C-alpha cells in the first residue's frame, strides 16, 4: 500500500544493483577475495536488514487494517481429504460420525464431494474435446492436416472417426443417462464416492479450531484444511490417493531442480563453445515453448485443492525460472560481449531498461529466492579455484539466509493468519448481534455441490 | 598399533571387572541399602558367580519396566538397542567384505547399503516409538498439565491487573471451557533466601552435632582456611543470629512479594475444564499479534523451572545471541586442551603413554555437561525437560566439533611436527578405538559403582542427620541424565558411521559398548534413578534428526576421502546420498513426529469422555487451582 509506495523508491536502486555489481566488478579488478566476500556479506545483511524491517512495518499495518467483508462459504467450512474407507459404512456417515463425536455442539452439516473423478474427467475431455474438434475443423479448412494421436496417444479406442460429429454426438446423448444412472446410484452406492468432505460449522471459530488442529493419530487421514470458495476449488484434486503429499511435494523440488539445471545445459554448451544432425534446430525452435503451463500442468499433477493455489505456484516456479535462465546467463554473456498484474510486468519493463544502463509474504519469498540463485551461482563461479579450503566458512551464506527467512516465517508470517480464535469470536459475537434471525444451516448446506451438480 | 589395542583392551576389562567386583561388594552390605536400591524406595516398596544382576536385570519387559520408570527412560533405553540394530549387520558386512577399479565400486555400494539399512532401521524404530508414546499419552493417568496452558507475553495494560486481563480473555474466548487460571510471580528473591536459610541451617546441625562429639569451642573463622580473621568462638551463636536474621528479611520479604505490583510478571497458567479444550487452546494461534498471548502446553508443576518465568519475554532472543557467541568462544578456547591430548598421543611404558590420553580427555570434559547446563539456563527455558534437550544439542555440536574433529585435524597437523582429510581420518582410528574402551567400557562398569552418590549418602548421615525420618531426604539419587548419556552415544553412532567403510576395526569396540551400556542402564533404570521429569519421550525427534545428521555427515566425509582418486565420477552417485538422506528425513518428519509434536483432538476426546464415564463426580477446579502457584508459597 502506501509503505510500498514508499520503499520501492529506495527499493529499486538496491535490486537493479545489487547483481550487476557482483557480476561486473568480482571479476573486473583484482585483497581481492577478501573484498569480495565481505562485499558480498555486506549486501546480503543489508538486504536482508532491509526485508526485516520492512516486514515489521508491513505487518503492523495489518494488525492496523483490520476490516470486515460481509460473510461467505469457507468462513464456515474446511475440506477434510484423505478420509479412510470403510466397507461397513460410506463416506457420509463416516463424516458425519466423526464431527458429530469429536467436535460436538459445533457442527452443522456435511456436503461430501461426489464421485467427480470420472466425473470430472468426463466433464473436462466434453469441453476440451468440443473445442478440439472446433479448432481442428478450423485449421483443417485453413490447412489440411491429419493427426495420429486420437484424444489418447497411446491406448486409444479402436475406431474410424470419418465423422467424428454424430458418433461423438450419440456418445455424449448415452453418457449423459449413464450420468443419470450414476446419479441414481451414487445416492445409495458405498463406492461411488471419493473420500473428501466439505464440514460446516455454526461458528468461524469452531471452523478456525478444526483447521489448525490434529485431528488423528494418524497424519495422512482426517487431514483438515481451510475450504475455498466454491467457486475456487479445483475439484480433481481433491481425492488423489494421497500418495503422502510431502512425497509429492519433495518429488516436485528434485523434478523442478532437473528441470532447470537440463535448460541450463544447451546454453552453457554455446558458451564453453563460444568462449541426430539436424534435429538441434527443431530444439531451438521447441525452447520458445508454452513451458510455463508445462509447469502449471506439472504442478496441477500435484494436488493444491484451491485454483488460486495453483496459479501461485506454477507463477512461482515461472518465476524463479525466469529469473536464473533469461536473466543471469544474459547478463553474464552481455559481460562476455563487453570483453496484482500490472506489478509483474511493471518488474520486468524496469528489469529490461536497467539492462542497457497477503501477498507480501509472496513478494518477500521472492526476494529471499532471488538472493538464494545469486549467492548458489557465485558459489559455483568461484569454486572453480582447488584446494581453496575457504568452503566450511565460506559457505554459511546461503544457510544465513535460510535462517534469517525462517525467522522471519516464524515471526511475522502468524501476522496473516486466516482467523486466529480473537478474530473469530468477535466476527461471531457481532454477527449473530447483527442478524439473531439467520438459518445458518439452509445457507451453507448448497454450496460445495459442483458447477456440474445443478 | 594393534599392540597398543590389546594392551588397553586388557586394561579396560580389567578395570570392568574390578568395578564390577568392588560393586557387588557394596551392594550387599546393609548399611548402604539406601544407596544401590534407591529405587524402590521412593515408590515405597521396600525398608530398612558375582554376576547375577547382569541377567536378572533382563527380567520386567517394556511394559512393566514402563509402568516402573517411566517411557522417558524407556525410551532412552531402546537408544542403545537402536546402537546395536544399525551397527551389527554394518559391522558383520564390512568384515565379510573390506577386510581380506574394483574396491571403488565395492566402497560405494558398502556405503549405499550401509545408509539403505540404517535409515530402514530408523523408520521402524521410529513408528515404534510414536505408537508407544500414543498408547502411555492415552492410558496415563490425571495430571494437571493435562488442563493447563502456559500462557506468556499477556500485553501490558493501564488499569486492569494481569489476573482480570487473563479471565476476561478466557471467558470471552473460550467459553464453556475455561476453568481457572493462575498468574506467574517473581519470587526469585524468596526463593534464593529460602535456599540460603537452609544452607545455613546445615552448617548449623553440622557444628551442633559436631559440638555434641567433643564439648569445646569451635573457631571457625568463615572460611574454614584462609577466610577473613573473625573467630566466632561459638561459632553455633554466630550461625543462631544468622539464622535469626535470614528468617526476619525471609518474612519481610513473603510480606512484600504478595503486594508488590512489580513483581508479576505477565504470564499465567490457565487450566480448562477438559483436555480438548486445553489442546484446543495449545495448539491455535490466539491472536493476530504475533508475539501477544502465546500458548503452548505446560510441564507439569514438579517440572516448571521457576527460576526463569519471571524473565521479560522480549530478552529471549537477545540471551539465546549471547550465549550462541559464549559457546562459539568456548567451543574455540577448548582447543587447547585437545591439541594438548593430541600431543600426549606422539614396553608397558608406551602403552600407557597409548592410554593416558583417553583419561586425559575424559578428565577434560567431565565438566562441560554442567556448563552447558548453566548456558542453557541462561536462555531462560521455563521447563528442566526443554533445558535438558538444548544441553544436549549443544553438547552433541560440541562433541561433533572439538572431539572429533579438532582431534583429526590436530592429530594430523601435530603429525607434521588439498584435502588430506583422506589420510587425517583413517590415522585416527587408534586414538577413537582408545578414547571408546575407556570412555565407553571402564567408564559405564565404573558408572555402576555409584560413587558420587554413595559417598555423600555417606558423609550427610555420618555429619549432618539429626534424627530419625529424614535419610530418605538424602536419598537424592539423580536421573539418567539425558544431557550426558545422550551425546556420548550420538558421537559413537558418528564415529562407527565414519570409520565403517575407511577402517572396520572400530565396530566391534562399539559394539561391545552398546551391549554393555545397554546392562549397564537397564539395572540401574529398574533399581536407581529416580525421575525428575515426564515428557512422553518427546526427545526422540532430536535423536532421529542426530542419527541423520550423522549419516550425512558420513557421506559427505566418505565423499571427501575417496574425491582423491583420479577420474572419481563418484559425483553421481555420493552427491545423492545426502539428497536421498535428506529426503527420507524429510517423509520421516512429516510422518511421524506429529506424534510428538501434536496432540490429536480426538485423542483428547476418547480421554475425555473415558474418563468422564469413569469418575462422573470429579472436581476438577479444586484439583488444578492449588497447582502451579510455586513451591515457594507452600
Amino acid at each position: 500500500l502506501d509503505s510500498v509506495v514508499y520503499l520501492r523508491i529506495y527499493w529499486l536502486g538496491l535490486k537493479i544493483f545489487t547483481p550487476i555489481a557482483v557480476l561486473a566488478w568480482a571479476v573486473l579488478v583484482p585483497m581481492r577475495f577478501w573484498t569480495h566476500i565481505v562485499m558480498a556479506y555486506a549486501f546480503t545483511i543489508w538486504t536482508c536488514y532491509v526485508l526485516m524491517k520492512e516486514y515489521e512495518t508491513i505487518a503492523n499495518m495489518r494488525l492496523q487494517f483490520v476490516a470486515s467483508e460481509a460473510r461467505r462459504p469457507d468462513q464456515f467450512t474446511v475440506l477434510v481429504r484423505n478420509v479412510p474407507p470403510d466397507a461397513d459404512e460410506s463416506v457420509s456417515e463416516l463424516v458425519e460420525h466423526f464431527f458429530l463425536v469429536n467436535h460436538p455442539d459445533h457442527y452443522l452439516t456435511h456436503q461430501v464431494v461426489c464421485n467427480a473423478n470420472k466425473l470430472a474427467d468426463l466433464v473436462k475431455k466434453k469441453k476440451k474435446l468440443q473445442n478440439w474438434l472446433d479448432y481442428y475443423q478450423l485449421k483443417y479448412a485453413r490447412n489440411n492436416s491429419q493427426r495420429i494421436m486420437v484424444k489418447l496417444g497411446f491406448l486409444g479406442l479402436w475406431g474410424q472417426k470419418v465423422d467424428a460429429i454424430e458418433h461423438y454426438i450419440a456418445e455424449i446423448d448415452k453418457i449423459s443417462k449413464e450420468i443419470s444412472k450414476e446419479r441414481e446410484e451414487v445416492v445409495n452406492d458405498p463406492k461411488a464416492i471419493m473420500p473428501a468432505a466439505f464440514v460446516s460449522f455454526k461458528t468461524r471459530w469452531a471452523a478456525a479450531v478444526c483447521a489448525q488442529t490434529q485431528q488423528t493419530r494418524n497424519p495422512t487421514q482426517w487431514l483438515t484444511e481451510w475450504a475455498p470458495e466454491p467457486r475456487d476449488v479445483f475439484w480433481s484434486n481433491l481425492a488423489i490417493p494421497y500418495v503422502s503429499l510431502t512425497v509429492r511435494r519433495l518429488i516436485m523440488h528434485v523434478a523442478f531442480f532437473f528441470l532447470t539445471f537440463f535448460f541450463i545445459v544447451p546454453i552453457a554448451f554455446v558458451q564453453s563453445l563460444a568462449t541426430q544432425g539436424f534435429l538441434p534446430g527443431i530444439a531451438l525452435k521447441l525452447f520458445l515453448a508454452f513451458l510455463p503451463s508445462i509447469l502449471m500442468i506439472m504442478s496441477k499433477f500435484e494436488g493444491f485443492t484451491s485454483i488460486s493455489s495453483l496459479e501461485r505456484r506454477a507463477a512461482f516456479r515461472y518465476y524463479i525460472f525466469n529469473l536464473v535462465n533469461v536473466f543471469l546467463a544474459s547478463v553474464i554473456a552481455g559481460a562476455a560481449f563487453e570483453q496484482n498484474t500490472g506489478e509483474p510486468r511493471i518488474q520486468l519493463y524496469f528489469l529490461l531498461g536497467l539492462v542497457y544502463a497477503a501477498f507480501w509474504p509472496d513478494v518477500h519469498g521472492r526476494v529471499i529466492a532471488a538472493l538464494v540463485i545469486s549467492q548458489l551461482l557465485l558459489m559455483g563461479l568461484l569454486g572453480t579455484k582447488h584446494a581453496a579450503l575457504a568452503a566450511p566458512f565460506l559457505i554459511a551464506l546461503p544457510v544465513l539466509t535460510i535462517g534469517f527467512h525462517h525467522f522471519c516465517k516464524g515471526r511475522y508470517e502468524p501476522a496473516f493468519i486466516r482467523y486466529p480464535l480473537q478474530e473469530a469470536m468477535m466476527k461471531d459475537t457481532l454477527e449473530t448481534a447483527r442478524e439473531p434471525n439467520l438459518n445458518l444451516k439452509g445457507y451453507l448446506q448448497n454450496a460445495y455441490v459442483h458447477p456440474v451438480f445443478k
